[PDB]
């Protein structure tokens, strides 16, 4: 159920995308130290070309990361039918990256009501489809 929590703006000027990353909580340690290095791997999906990807930094042993990046893509029209995807992950020095949590927004959501504030971090399957925002709570 709970794999924290991130804040996050999104909104659409000029046939471009806009993104700030501002930071996560409470997320759930992966690692043998109890912590996590967490990174946000951002993408447009569909790509099929893996020609979207863009990521944080890493941020070395903490649950509560202060990423403060901020990221732009330009779109395209085949965009309309397009999701941004955002995705917390673990990089591991030793193992495959560890999935922490993730959400997405509508391309065509953001142009009418861009995203600003809380959301609730999902499952990898789940967050590829829609996004819960925790308002004032
Ligand atoms: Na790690």
């Amino acid at each position: 159920e709970k794999r924290g929590r991130i804040y996050l703006k999104a909104e659409v000027a000029d046939e471009k995308l806009h993104v700030t990353v501002r930071d996560a909580k409470n997320l759930i340690p992966m690692d043998p130290n109890g912590l996590s290095d967490p990174y946000v791997k951002l993408k447009l999906i569909p790509d099929p070309k893996n020609e979207s990807k863009q990521k944080t930094k890493t941020i070395r042993s903490t649950l509560n990361p202060q990423w403060n990046e901020s990221f732009t893509f330009k779109l395209k029209p085949s965009d309309k039918d397009r999701r941004l995807s955002v995705e917390i992950w673990d990089w591991d020095r030793t193992t495959r990256n560890d999935f922490m949590g993730s959400l997405s927004f509508g391309v065509s959501e953001l142009m009418k009501m861009p995203a600003s504030g809380w959301y609730k971090l999902l499952n990898q399957e789940e967050g590829e489809y829609y996004n819960v925002p925790i308002p004032e709570g």
